[PDB]
């Protein structure tokens, strides 16, 4: 573990990278001995910094769910990041492309909590009990560190690649239908680029939420009522470029659209 | 276009590559001016040779459907290959890994034809009229050429064909919306890929009509009784000795196999 | 009834059998006058020891449900065992085969309690009232005693408990008729067993009420938050290194794992 | 392969065993070199003998489907036998226990053909096209050879253990519902003894029918229109004893009952 001073410095550089839309060198290259604990400490510092600037915590996301599952990727479990108020964009809105560096769109489900979730021993059943609504959600992810390589410690430090969130479609009670079989078609500029099924997220798209509550418990942190929790992408991320229209069709769960300007 | 004898020569090399389970150099490297027409001519020659050896044509597949669709891929349209009787394995079979080189599993839908389909101007509606049943189908794809322009290699190599595994629930085309058939591909207990049938050319029947139209100028049609695989809704997943696969198509049933 | 010290001694032997993955002689052979009361006393001692070592009680299981029902089996009623935290594996996990002796997979339904259940006179309706969710659950059972009267060995051996794997679709008890939940157990791509939930004591919730009633005289109840496995709808299937399991509960989802 | 004379002799002994309700020695013990081809030839001879006596061919069954599938059984594929008119008992009827030796009840689905099925290259799709109705069916199986051992060649010779058939419940068109998920509870004397799901029969309960048509093709034999084809048991066989009542509940597919007297 590094000194807190080091964590703060790395966070400051990530912050400047985001604000200037200019990537820094991969943190893992400058800090070869960085640990997963250091990476989450950098994240916590950056989130603290951004909230001090006037932002508000609105929830969390669980990421790297596919890579955590797939056998031929070295990664052993998912990651997590914090969602801030300024990350949220309305369904059907213009997204300012110049605000981002290498943005990509992911297809997810969001859990809107009615009740807090606190670890350890948080279970899928606790998630069901605490969830007010499930709603489709797109994530816009980005990278403040250069890719050419980059590692998981860099992504985690970099607030798990968080940049944007777009909620939309049909809100449902958790018991309304089997969440495992929610499916989606991601269109970009009139063409299907990816498809996926929600079970591709950790066997059940709610599993990440309980896992997250358990990860946050040691820090005396819980998932608060009113928070929005993004469970993971059931598609590979798709690059977003200026002029692109996205339309993600979740069938009977509705759709989410946006345009990059 | 190369002369017929060159097409026969390349086909013979691919044939021995398959039989010996030993990859040859990419055809496009050895023949730098190979065309798409040459590639299909090589494929035709190889299929002819394999049928002469005692195999029987059972259908066709449409491949490279995702790449054809994807904006950032150079591939402009799908490819096709011939399905032969010895490519078919039963649901829940042990699959001999040693017979293959670098096998990968794809998740598809098969169209079992009751009537012939002939181009040009074959349409989605023609496909529906001619289809007896739709059934889940896995493809096992392979490569007889070394991996490390390259579309010509794949096409010559009978569009990567190697195996087919049918299984699950047979349905009439009109039973449900084929576009929203969804699948989870498990390997060794873990979901490796997921996908939805609309990912195959917007409608999984579209490739069938497209194929009939591609074959028409050669005085070839899709025959009654043929099985047509329309494209994969997932990226292919490597198959290795010891692997079990289970592909869950929800209410459309499942297909499983084990590599031994 | 044996003295407490004898119960402790037998429990210690079972504990070392589990830790060393080395079977001991059947307890009923070494103690020919062992009773059912002794067997549960041994189980209680072993659970106490394992909890003292740092494990936590997470629930219970009801076993031997089919034998209890079958007319041609001597077993008159089900058995029960304690489920501990280190027995639980996630859906889609690699399971370490070396940790077990002769592991077998069973197909069950779990009841996740929102409220306590206490006997005597606990009923099906009490179970429904106290259950938060029902979810598919696999059990991995094992034997710390050599196989080649014998019910006493199983009961002492914590009712063959070893592993638990939850997965699939969580439902409220009232969502559908639990009696007709059905499953296909695949191992290595092939269906080895099938069964229907009503095969568990006529209704898969019945064992939960039965268990509460068995535990009451010991001043023990089923606690809120506990996971109760009610019995297997299939015969157990051996698990060996390299095996993949996939248990398809239809619209109730699936549970999978691989033994490594 | 034995001489036809040998096949006829074995068939005659099986016939006497059935008529006298007295088991013979396992054929494989008396004929150590017997092949699967010999076993089906013995079967064909016995069926010919029984039809010459005045019986009529009503269909076929596919058996040993579970053992053919399970990894820890040596058997590689299913078996088949011929169903004769006198094997059929009405739903809800008394079954004369004295007519049988060691009878056991199996739980199956029957396919009633509207059109003939001829191999080779008969497919599941041909079965669907030729099937008029699917209906629940119980099989009563028996053994004319002693068990203490007996092998597959003995069972096949012994007309694949055929003895009885009981049709009942709800007839459906093949396309009415997914046949794979038809499920059943077998009660004997008020107690559930076995349960099972139809997919346990070769992954699809119709698969055996196409397989059978393909097996019969070399003999210039086809499955005829009007024939009843039993696809295989999705339960282990359960002994039937004098005084036993059976009730097999196929849920929304109805039930079949009988009593042994
Ligand atoms: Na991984
Ligand atoms: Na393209
Ligand atoms: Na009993
Ligand atoms: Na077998």
């Amino acid at each position: 573990m590094f000194d807190k001073h080091t964590h703060t410095l790395i966070a400051q550089r990530l912050d400047q990278a985001e604000k200037q839309r200019e990537q820094i060198r991969a943190i893992s290259l400058d800090y070869p001995e960085i640990t997963i604990e250091d990476a989450y400490a950098v994240q916590r510092e950056w989130v603290r910094l951004k909230i001090a600037e006037g932002r508000t915590l609105k929830g969390h996301k669980i990421g790297l769910t596919s890579k955590a599952m797939q056998a031929s990727s070295q990664i052993s479990e998912p990651d997590y990041g914090a969602l801030l108020d300024d990350m949220f964009f309305h369904d059907g809105s213009d997204i300012p492309t110049d605000r981002f560096i290498v943005p990509r769109i992911e297809v997810e489900l969001a859990f809107v909590l009615a009740k807090p979730l606190r670890g350890p021993n948080c279970t899928l059943f606790d998630v069901y009990n605490a969830t007010d609504y499930v709603i489709p959600a797109l994530e816009l992810i980005d990278a403040r560190c250069h890719n050419i390589p980059r590692k998981v410690f860099d992504t985690i430090s970099d607030n798990a690649a968080n940049a944007g969130v777009i909620l939309g479609g049909r809100p449902i009670k958790p018991d309304e239908l089997d969440l495992r079989w929610i499916s989606a078609l991601m269109y970009r500029n009139g063409v299907i680029e990816e498809t996926g099924v929600a079970a591709g997220v950790l066997n059940h798209p709610a599993n990440g939420v309980a896992w997250l509550a358990n990860k946050l418990a040691p820090y005396d942190v819980q998932l608060e009522a009113g928070q929005i929790i993004l469970g993971g992408s059931f598609t590979r991320p798709v690059p977003a470029r200026k002029g692109d229209t996205f339309h993600v069709d979740y069938g009977n769960m509705g759709s989410i659209s946006c345009r990059f300007v």
